[PDB]
């Protein structure tokens, strides 16, 4: 029956760090969405957040199969709520943006509670 390897296990702290050391970047998203500052938004979505995101892709890879799924859709569903954002961005409403921003701290909340034991 699977277990976590040494390697897996490191490989997942590792990769969980840097994604709550980038998370921490959710406070300027939302700020800078409150203002309509399109521009910080963006960049703060490409720059540390899409670098959260890379880290959790990394991360699922070196879960076990059976613990693979949970993980692996809500950081789509992530993906996509950054879009969302980007799409009241592109609207020039914050009212939509901040919609994005809900349900993307939502769907990385429940990311880390879908982390499993080691």
């Amino acid at each position: 029956p699977p277990t976590y390897s040494e390697l897996q296990i490191t490989r997942i702290q590792d990769y969980l760090r840097d994604i709550e050391k980038n998370a921490e970047r959710f406070a300027d998203l939302e700020v800078s969405v409150a203002k309509g500052d399109w521009q910080e938004a963006r960049n703060i979505m490409r720059g540390p957040l899409g670098e959260m995101l890379m880290d959790m892709r990394a991360l699922n890879r070196n879960l076990l199969a059976k613990d693979q799924p949970t993980p692996t859709a809500l950081t789509r569903a992530l993906t996509d709520d950054f879009l969302k954002i980007d799409q009241g961005a592109d609207l020039d409403s914050v009212t939509v943006a901040q919609e994005g921003f809900r349900e993307a701290e939502a769907d990385f909340k429940a990311y880390l509670n879908s982390l499993p034991e080691l």
